[PDB]
């Protein structure tokens, strides 16, 4: 039952700063432009203790699957070899990638009806918000 309530299908309703956090995690110009474009599903699953998370949209079609503290390989969606690993603190899944010596978090919040996404890179603070589909 432990994130029983994020499981489901979201789709993305609003986005602040997500160009600047691309731009701090390495993103290029061209990859910038249509990523941002892009209105992602977000579908969250659970089987067991085994966590499913996917990112659909016209821009990639992401897929991880994980175990709450147990780190594991990700390609992202702008193309970085990252290890992860997800966790949850006080009810929020907290998403740490790291690669080349760098690292960012995302953190997932259920409020109210929505599904918060927020995204940290050293200074550069990107929030994009979820609704049921
Ligand atoms: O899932 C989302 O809303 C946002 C936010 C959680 C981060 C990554 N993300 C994406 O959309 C995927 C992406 C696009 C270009 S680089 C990475």
């Amino acid at each position: 039952h432990m994130c029983d309530a994020f499981v489901g299908t979201w789709k993305l309703v609003s986005s602040e700063n997500f160009d600047d956090y691309m731009k701090e995690v390495g993103v290029g110009f061209a990859t910038r432009k249509v990523a941002g474009m892009a209105k992602p599903n977000m579908i969250i699953s659970v089987n067991g203790d085994v966590i499913t998370i996917k990112s659909e949209s016209t821009f990639k079609n992401t897929e991880i699957s994980f175990i709450l503290g147990q780190e594991f390989d990700e390609v992202t969606a702008d193309d970085r070899k990252v290890k992860s690993t997800i966790t949850l603190d006080g009810g929020v899944l907290v998403h740490v990638q790291k690669w080349d010596g760098k690292s960012t978090t995302i953190k997932r919040k259920r409020e109210d009806d929505k599904l918060v996404v927020e995204c940290v890179m050293k200074g550069v603070t990107s929030t994009r918000v979820y609704e049921r589909a």
